[PDB]
């Protein structure tokens, strides 16, 4: 029959020994996987920090050289307000830039032709976007705009170790200026430490915005950063992490396959011997989760690993989704480990309390869902004008997190006493909503999670 | 007889189907309707937004224009302290106004006759007030005042494209020092991507207040704005919002109406029968609370989609009102989204337990109520003259609110460690205050919160 | 007997009224009390709240005015670094002083012979105080030094419409330079708005405080003030209150004493029936905490009353005593409003489940104590040195109830990675020392004073 | 037998005063030890305060007289961006040092020979260190450097009361600037209060860290002190703590070893009665873990006071390991304080509580540790190169610790909103990573705690 089959099967590892003396191979490899994936993510973690700290310095070094009368956590507000301001500013850009060898403290090397598309093999552009046809005049309402965008560039070369002087602003018309140039500096620190030198070439871009028309005009500097090799163990080891994850996944695949061939065994010789309907869950019963999410792991490794093979190279220096394969397969491996403590008895009583209370806990959050979700577009429409914390939709929703959990209410609350949103009507609305709000989440819609738990450790404790 | 009519009341719309094979028109207009409701918010959200970022931009940049040596954050310590620094600022302030057109970033028009009634036909109004008799001299204590205030005009005029220089100020009975004038610009956002033309004038009022007479003067800049016209799907989308909140309110109203004769009919054929007080509960019984929750929600989005009409239209501009009631009718179509999850039993399990505790969290609100208010008081009186964060009663309810909550708890302790009340006696109260009260509403009050709830889910799930 | 006797006592107002049929005075008395104190405290607070923001702004202009590159928000940081510096700073505030006449905003008036005992009649005192023999020599470690204090004083007097620049500061052997003065104004808002006149006298004080000998001399400004009357409602409400008071006080006091006889006679009735002994808390159940209250708030309401017409025509000014009497008082009507909430049982419910619970909450609070004063002691110890949130035992303390209340942990953890406590010993030991309290006291301490309080509600509600 | 030395044995302190009549001597003895160690802990901490502060002062005095342009605040920050920059910085830092004995507050003497070993005889050395071979050009990406660092050195000796100024920067291989010298003071509020004078020598480092080769060149100033004696109580009552602690800790090793004598005799009798096997529990049943902590913390005590009085003698300046004993000792006193609340029934109740609770709380706190693991892994990966709060493994993981105890939440949120992560993708993903983290652990981790601790108090209640 089948009885002594799914005896073996749906069974503890150490209830495994005993019966056909098989040895725990999966249990071993997926220790080993454990290790070798968390090894791989700080080493992974350890070089990119010191590259994000290298393009973070040398950036930080632009904004002092290239921005006038810059100061350290003015980014947000730096702007300029004045025409003589706007001018200043243009041209101690250009005039640092075209002196940058003899002041600079690192060493940047100009790129002949990095200006980019308005730069025909010059090194640095000097771009002014204009309206077509501005014609604003508000003294008696007569507009005549052409929404066509008209790029003025002016082109400046490095001197061999004054045009744009001569710049005219269409300030009634601007959009904005854009100035565009290229620097390339060698990581001292690669040079030296690991003996494998790499070339950056920062893309400096600095914008002079003036989309808004509302007279402030906001200046910001962001840089790209392209890494190449001037003119190894962790291959090997990103070797072996491939080889770990490819074995693991085809063993977890393998036993998958066993047990759905089982279950269809069982599921036609139920119909042989008593007619009766299979339910679904009983369907999804032979279907271990844990290796579901050892292979939804070991793919995620895979790939990640694929594309940090090819970031070392400098081929790929795409950080973002390697990082996040990489982070979401240790986050799964490592919620895995969960599966051991699963064959200790006190350990199973606390994993079992929580996965019976889970669906509750998600039925309470659809719930409680709904009244969050008319709190924060009522917040949204309210507030929005009048409070820093309510511009956006997500900033209410990550506002009203932190309230019901218990942080930055003060501030929230002294937000409002300051201007009183400029009317009595809108003060006393904030009150009343943040005080129902808070109030009923946290006295009423937190308890309930308690006690959700609570019950469903009480039923896991006397069954 | 009435037992099969009240077998149809009082049932489930799934069972409602089954009998009579009536089709659900409640259920689907709702969803319409809470669907329209959210969509009209949203878009009334983001174009509010855009005008709110414009007017915050322009008075940023006037703030930058007119006020000496402003920088950002200084908004409620800007102020003059000696003599020199009034006239300065008052001087700067003109002097900026007559030259704005060659110095400004954004395109300003002058508004003539814009200073108000104290301009006759002038742009600027430079107003100082005072009263009428100063004669003050703490020598030696002859004070003879006339409380009457006196208005002493300058009128200023700009240029065609220096009276105000012999400004004369009575610091000794000076009230305060305004400057009105208004600035006229075009929105250059709505001229292209909407290609609705909006006419903006910004209407700047400076004020040199010296009505505290403490020897500082605060400087502040407050604009008001009024948008005109310059010289569609919305409008039809917002009469479908009125459309489906009509009929939703037709049909829940008729549905109440029904109920209210069927229960009179209820109640006459009991005494009928047999002679029985009908109890003021089983009244209640026959209205369904989600039905006023309905019609109340759908007056509120009647009202504020007239009032968005009008706004939108450039001839209400009451953009407060108008966001409370469309923001509180999408909270409470969001709020009864909950009764579709009452249909289900697993979901009226959460839900019949928060009803069942609320009664109980109210009469334990009520109770603690009264601790709260003679702690807000005692604080306000004892801590209010050391302590920042105690100026005002609501500020003291806020504090304390934020402190039960588990928010910015140290800062108030760190506070009262600064200065020490100026007194060793002060700082050991403020010490017990405190701790009595966070340890008494933190480990007390929460903790009966939670086992007020947690009760309820017993007797919920143990009838 | 005396049952009949013990049945009217120890009842409830409502019974109390069907038997014998007397009013209630007591009932409404105290409802009035309430009333009054209330509106009493609120008056008080919002005239102390005038008074101080009057004298707050006196004292930053005067910081303005007299401190040498002076800016807001730097008071705990301004100090001088050299001889030049200091030298300065005293050189601009003499000078400040003595024009300040046509440089002052606010209409302050010399005060003759105000310079304190050091001024014998001069209106400035410009004093240093120096050891007696200083002899410092940390060339070749040769101290001779006499602890005798030296005060030389400079005499200024303002002009009436430069002894002073000559001053030599003894830096090797200075304890600390001041400068003693006095300003008289006149509160003009009182002049008008109340129209009784107030006559400010501020005792300015500015220190260079060299007491450390740390290289660092802070400098600070503290003001004094003096308010007399230049040269109603409110205390007949003030007889009210009193009068109010001391009924209540007199009733309760009769209650009491009527109490005490009838436990006397029911103890003594007992021994002449059957002879047994009589407990302590039986002895104690005849007396009614809430009248003790009551005389309490009562005695304290009078002598606040009392302090308040003393501060209200200028003869006390000590206004930190009588505010913490009206607000104690305060507070304990408002609790004492509980009593009429517990005459319905289900308020009583909730308010016998916290009397029921606290015993056991007083007892582990004892319990939980010692650990919190251990890690109190250890910290201040260890992390004393290098954490600015533990220089003192109070500071301490403060922080780690912030902590355990789920507040500020962040900001304690990240000053510790900044320096790491000058060595990987201590930045180890202080990642031990607040993970371990953290996790002991919010997963384990509060959870059982939630478990109290469920467990006291338990029993409640099924005796 | 030993029925009746079991008896004696394994009994409350009061049952054990009817027993034999032995007067209690280690009841007494520990709280005269906990006295003792409390009142030494409270004065090494005022003492220690007191030296703190004067270091921390003069540090700040060093850093505004020799760092140029320096502001309090700004330590972190403070960098030079231009090779003008940098000279003027040293030049500034060796002039002001040339100029110390007539500018400075403090009375600071020269030390001859104190520039470190590269300084032979002189007072200042300023040193830059530069690699041998550079040969950095990014022009065409040829490189060729030789690690090896050279040391260039300047001698600076202070005038008897400018070769520095011919200063070269090799700038392209420049690995830092270091400025050496030391300065000597005498601690006058030694000199005066405890007259036991102080000499401090204060080491100054002044660096200029080029070893990013970033264009940044961060500026900063550590002061290492040696303290002298220039040229008791507190030992006798340190006298007294080690006595008290070697008298407390052979009475607690004599009852160790009684206890291990009589559980040998009882496991022999066992035997010899009825043939069973002893549990590993039972042996462990007769060791009293109060003694282990007793006799732990008077060898701590013991070592802290040896290395305190070693300290207080100027021979040892280890204050980290002094108070890290001293701190540790005293915390397990106090958590020893315990045991006496463990002979009264109600305090024993919540006491038994907690250690009932705790093997599960363990077992738990294991189960979510890898939860909590992955996700501060995964947290550092995707969110290292974009969030200040996870830049660090340790970084993360306090950061998460907070969120989870509700701090910090919205400005990990906001951070996150400024800059989106650079990309839509990483600004999703940790919405969802924050989102998921926080609402896991408060609303069902935090809730199974509490599930835990109410248990265990619910199995103590009854039974
Ligand atoms: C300055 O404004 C112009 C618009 O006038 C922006 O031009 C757009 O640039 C993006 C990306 O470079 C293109 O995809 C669009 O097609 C451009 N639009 C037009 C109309 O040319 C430009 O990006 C702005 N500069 C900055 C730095 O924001
Ligand atoms: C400057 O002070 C005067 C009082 O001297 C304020 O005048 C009041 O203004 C409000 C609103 O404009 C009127 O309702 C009052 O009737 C005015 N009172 C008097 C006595 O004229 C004036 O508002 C103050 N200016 C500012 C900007 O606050
Ligand atoms: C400046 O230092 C002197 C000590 O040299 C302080 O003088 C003490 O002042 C207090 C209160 O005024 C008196 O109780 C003491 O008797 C004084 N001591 C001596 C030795 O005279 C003085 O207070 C300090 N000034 C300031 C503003 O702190
Ligand atoms: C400046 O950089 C040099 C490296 O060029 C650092 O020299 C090291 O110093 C430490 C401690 O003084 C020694 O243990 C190393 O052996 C030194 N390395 C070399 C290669 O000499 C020096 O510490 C740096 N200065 C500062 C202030 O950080
Ligand atoms: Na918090």
């Amino acid at each position: 029959d089948l009885r002594r089959r799914l005896k073996y099967f749906f069974m503890s590892p150490c209830d495994k020994f005993r019966a056909k003396g098989r040895k725990p191979c999966k249990l071993m490899l997926q220790v080993v996987k454990i290790l070798v994936v968390t090894v791989q993510l700080i080493l992974f973690g350890l070089s990119n920090q010191l590259v994000v700290t290298f393009r973070e310095e040398n950036t930080i070094a632009f904004r002092h050289l290239f921005l006038l009368g810059y100061s350290d956590g003015s980014d947000d507000t730096f702007a300029a307000y004045t025409q003589e301001q706007l001018y200043q500013a243009i041209f101690y850009a250009v005039d640092q830039y075209l002196i940058l060898p003899e002041i600079s403290l690192g060493r940047y090397a100009y790129v002949r032709g990095g200006g980019g598309p308005w730069a025909n093999g010059s090194a640095l552009a000097l771009c002014q976007r204009y309206y077509h046809r501005g014609h604003v005049d508000p003294a008696n309402d007569t507009f005549d705009i052409d929404p066509r965008v008209v790029t003025d560039c002016i082109q400046v070369d490095p001197p061999d170790r004054a045009s744009y002087k001569n710049l005219t602003l269409k300030f009634h018309k601007l959009i904005n200026v854009t100035i565009h140039f290229q620097l390339k500096t060698i990581n001292l620190q690669s040079l030296i430490n690991n003996e494998i030198p790499d070339c950056y070439t920062f893309s400096i871009l600095i914008t002079f915005d003036n989309k808004a028309h509302s007279g402030r005009i906001p200046i910001r500097l962001e840089t790209k950063t392209h890494i190449q090799e001037c003119k190894s163990f962790r291959l090997l080891f990103d070797v072996v992490v491939i080889l770990t994850c490819s074995l693991s996944f085809l063993l977890c695949a393998r036993s998958l396959l066993r047990g759905f061939l089982l279950q269809n065994e069982f599921v036609v010789f139920m119909w042989r011997r008593r007619g009766r309907e299979i339910s679904l869950w009983e369907r999804l019963e032979f279907v271990n989760g844990w290796y579901i999410l050892l292979v939804t792991s070991d793919v995620l490794t895979i790939s990640g690993t694929v594309m940090k093979i090819g970031i070392e190279a400098k081929n790929l220096a795409s950080y973002d989704v390697c990082s996040i394969l990489l982070g979401t397969s240790t986050l799964l491996v490592w919620v895995g480990v969960i599966r051991y403590l699963t064959f200790f008895h006190k350990y199973n009583i606390l994993i079992a309390t929580l996965r019976v209370a889970l669906p509750s806990v998600m039925r309470f959050c659809c719930c409680v869902a709904v009244i969050y979700l008319g709190y924060c577009f009522c917040g949204w429409i309210v507030l929005g004008p009048y409070h820093v914390k309510f511009r956006s939709l997500s900033m209410v929703s990550e506002c009203l997190f932190s309230l019901i959990n218990g942080d930055d209410m003060f501030v929230t609350f002294a937000a409002m006493q300051a201007q009183q949103g400029h009317s009595s009507l809108v003060w006393l609305f904030s009150q009343l909503y943040l005080y129902s709000f808070i109030s009923l989440f946290i006295y009423m819609v937190l308890s309930l999670f308690i006690a959700l738990i609570t019950g469903a450790y009480d039923t896991i404790k006397h069954p």
